[PDB]
């Protein structure tokens, strides 16, 4: 899809257009665009200004790349992201990850909204992503499909350790700092392509498969990130409980999802601030 | 290099107008007849027939048992339009071509879609010749990206993220099941989850068993993408499978699924189907 | 804008005719060599070697442990053509390229295909170094639309809806199991279901757990497309995996799948593999 030079071009475009030198990249999903609010000395890029960048066409995805310091830390944030249901191939969806690597970022934080499949979750919960299930990947939709470029990484990268074990413990301990009543949740994110929401039968297959939450993003970004050796941390905001019986009259919808994010804005902001303090310095 | 719908709003609109200007029929219900079920268009009174090839932007049915004709008429008194034959992803069509007619039906003023198919039996309680109402579906091609709504959303048709949890109209299902206990038939009207797989090869024994483990009662290679585009644009949806064979679930059996036996089960069932479609038409509400 | 086969019947013909004139070999059996199994061409007698690059229409092998050569000759006195290295969908190839050779073999007069691969053990009872006979497969890419038979069907090759429930030849299996339970190692022959996933990245723990729950004993990124195309054109098919690693199934292990060790386990088993493959030639019926 893209040449090595295409990524370099975008990398160089940004490097020459800002003095910031991010160490940490954060991708903000549906309703989590607010996480850019506590950035200091921010510099804003529209995705439309950036060579080779796709556009966010989804409500709650602003379409901006924001550099700054978050709680001391040098960040670049994706205020909005791309999804395969919008029609992008996965090499477009994940394009920014390898540009982050080329900017010298060494850690990727992925966030998303997710439907809750585990009965113990409540709307509003933060689930740490311990693992994932890549259903598009099983059948061919893997962002590494095609010729492998050794300058980014190996032909057959492993995913069994994709989610940093250290940052996960560190995030579990330091969670008492939030003073929140609900304990910090941990579990498996299954990616599904969408854009339509799950039937009850589908929700039940996803539960049987062992997933705790379901969304339509995140996995391709993580795969590309581990391919090029970035440390990865992920979490979902549980925005709704996916309908798991034929008696409920509730149905999933996007407005409720954006609204759950708006209500949890401060909780998330605190969580992410604390998290920056837990990322080790480079070298 | 973005994976989108090839058709424009104009395209659907033109097909709608060509159809509206070349027939006086004004259907409320559209019905899609699957493999061996072309026979459902028999009791159409005042039938008028289009070959798919006449109709601008229409795909062709290449599969045996799919006649490739669009038939307007009345069925048990109700104004219908019927797809005698349908389209499948395994023929090589993108899902946007497979489901193309569903948006045409909407623009014609149809407010109800009934989707029919042949399906392999996964639930061991099902006998060849049973009718299984579709209570729900498992969209495997959709899990991994094969979804007819992939790409730019058109708000003229519907929402970016429609829900599918209520796809199969409950009331019609209640109504059809009630009616059928009075028929005092030898076999029960079955109800269950249809799973879509892409095809065109039939399941291995290990695949049949994953499908049973996922909770599907029937398997086929169609229907789901149509149900999704229909719910997207607000049609009431009803679905049924004619169970045409039992999927091989053990290594002993020397039997194999085959397309001939599938079409032969359609012939054998012509009476049950005809009788069932009656109950069905009298279960569909009147416009307003 | 159909997703059809990009090869014409004549394409296959040209490749076959080219091969048939440039060698005096006439294979009855074709064998596809998986990752680290390139060494199976060693026992071939009177070998004639083609590089894939010479053969018209042939895809190129881009993966380590995949030599990229076609090798005719005799194995335990039986006439063979061996693919020394194969093609995978993760390389970027569509399934009509991945499986291109299978139909050429058919045109060459081949009537039996033996597919080999390396695979990750999902069944706890398996050990690195085991040979697992493929009793069956679970085709995940196929469920969602990645089937090499998608698009127009060419009747000159086969049927529009070939059954796969009898894909792995039952007779060859029994016969191989017998011969082996009288000669070889003390470590007995394994049998099970091979699940294809696309790759090229290795499984999460979560994913490993899914594949286990679906009832797979081994996982790989190949094999299934070639089998489907072979069964489609009426080849007898036999398959086996070399378990080259045990897939990580808990969060406590500090082991990780890696391709270098996969190839290492191929080296380790090279002798065991040859001994078994002779026994195998003796189980293949002769043409009438
Ligand atoms: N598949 C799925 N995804 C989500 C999400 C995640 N994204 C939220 C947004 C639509 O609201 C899409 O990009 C999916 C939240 N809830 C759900 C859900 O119930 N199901
Ligand atoms: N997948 C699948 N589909 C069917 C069907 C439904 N269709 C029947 C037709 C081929 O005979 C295809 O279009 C799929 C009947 N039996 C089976 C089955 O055993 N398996
Ligand atoms: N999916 C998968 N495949 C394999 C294989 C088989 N092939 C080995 C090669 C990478 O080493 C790929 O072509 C897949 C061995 N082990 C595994 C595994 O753990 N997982």
């Amino acid at each position: 899809g893209y040449t090595y030079e295409d990524y370099k071009n975008t990398a160089e475009y940004l490097l020459s257009h800002t003095k910031h030198r991010p160490q940490v990249a954060i991708i903000c999903g549906s309703g989590l665009g607010g996480l850019t609010d506590k950035l200091t000395q921010a510099q804003i890029f529209d995705y439309s200004e950036i060579p080779n960048f796709p556009r966010s066409t989804v409500p709650g995805h602003a379409g901006r790349l924001v550099f700054g310091f978050l709680n001391g830390r040098a960040c670049v944030m994706m205020q909005g992201r791309f999804h395969m249901y919008e029609g992008y191939p996965l090499y477009k969806v994940t394009f920014p990850v390898r540009v982050f690597h080329l900017l010298g970022v060494d850690t990727l934080v992925v966030t998303n909204a997710a439907g809750g499949l585990n009965p113990k979750f409540e709307v509003g919960d933060i689930m740490l992503i311990r693992d994932h299930i890549n259903l598009p990947g099983f059948s061919g939709q893997n962002p590494l499909r095609g010729p492998n470029d050794e300058r980014f990484g190996d032909r057959f990268p492993a995913m069994s350790d994709a989610y940093d074990r250290t940052m996960r413990q560190r995030a579990l301990s330091t969670y008492k700092q939030m003073g929140e009543q609900r304990e910090l949740q941990e579990g498996t994110y299954v990616m599904v392509a969408g854009p339509s929401f799950e039937t009850v039968a589908e929700c039940r297959v996803l539960q049987k498969l062992g997933a705790d939450a379901v969304g339509m993003s995140t996995v391709p970004e993580v795969i590309v990130a581990r391919h090029c050796g970035l440390r990865v941390f992920g979490f979902s905001l549980i925005t709704n409980k996916v309908i798991m019986d034929y008696e409920s009259l509730e149905k999933a919808n996007w407005e409720e999802v954006l609204a759950a994010g708006k209500q949890a804005a401060q909780k998330l902001e605190q969580f992410v601030s604390i998290l920056m303090a837990s990322i080790p310095l480079p070298d």
